[PDB]
């Protein structure tokens, strides 16, 4: 791995907890982030290697490394903060969001904590992340609220857009140990002609929209993969959930349009949300 000091940081400036989740993710304190305090501590995320990961495994790390040095910064993403490339294991340095991934940040406040504002805002950033992605080309091929996490100060930021993906071997039945069915957020272009584009993001985008206003819930209640396969192919659409207003339905299902380009742009949805926004009482 050739030094790149631009972005390398000094191992030793890294004091490793936690771990996140398991290559693996594990929360740490890094002194000196910012060169003006080099003695002052903040709270990072470092993702390393597991534990005897092959040649593959490096690859991926390696290359989700190279995307997040090129797709640059901003507010609602995940950002770069450094590497760790030389005289020790492959470290890449990220933002921590401290209140997790928001379908868990969701679930946990139930009633309420959570107001409708709050969540029209929670869309309105995601949507602006992704409006963000776009302008670097960067397709994500999984969004979801799982996939996006919150600061301590209730900012979402877009996460693993930069992940090495197996688009060609997808196991389509594949449930997570969360038990999680990742296929329920793949627009049909995607699932069934392995077309990805924006605009496939844009479908996902109004499933994760569908987890907000549910508070969580999971997509596709009830209907396991081979049914899922066979409702999409007849036009099956989710219904509107519970204390949702036409609004934000509507946006849902325009997401879900057949016709990827008869689908809003994700600036459409920045502007949409904006005006939601604007109109809440004062």
């Amino acid at each position: 791995l050739p030094l790149d000091p631009l972005w390398e940081f000094p191992r030793d400036r890294l004091v490793l907890g936690k771990p996140l989740g398991e290559g693996q993710v594990v929360r740490a304190e890094a002194f000196g982030m910012d060169p003006a305090r080099p003695d002052q501590a903040s709270t990072v995320a470092v993702k390393m290697l597991k534990d005897n990961a092959s040649d593959k495994d490096l690859a991926d790390l390696v290359s989700e490394m190279e995307v997040m040095k090129l797709i640059g910064r901003h507010k609602n993403i995940i950002n770069l903060l450094g590497v760790c490339t030389q005289e020790g294991p492959l470290y890449v340095i990220l933002e921590c969001a401290a209140k997790g991934n928001l379908r868990e940040f969701l679930r946990a406040r139930r009633p309420g904590p959570l107001s409708f504002p709050v969540l029209v805002s929670c869309a309105y950033q995601v949507a602006r992340g992704m409006q963000y992605l776009e302008s670097r080309k960067c397709i994500h091929r999984d969004l979801a609220a799982r996939n996006v996490l919150v600061t301590e100060d209730n900012v979402m930021k877009i996460a693993d857009f930069g992940l090495a993906r197996g688009v060609h071997h997808i196991d389509y039945y594949k449930k997570t140990s969360n038990g999680r069915l990742p296929v329920k957020w793949m627009a049909p272009e995607a699932l069934f002609d392995e077309v990805y584009t924006h605009q496939s993001d844009v479908w996902s985008f109004g499933i994760l929209l569908w987890e907000i206003f549910t508070l969580g819930g999971s997509p596709y209640p009830g209907i396991p993969v081979e049914e899922l396969f066979s409702l999409l192919r007849e036009g099956h659409r989710m219904d509107r959930p519970p204390h949702c207003p036409p609004e934000l339905y509507g946006l849902m299902r325009e997401c879900w349009h057949a016709a990827p380009s008869q689908r809003p742009t994700f600036k459409q949805l920045v502007e949409a949300l904006d005006k939601v926004l604007l109109a809440v009482s004062e």
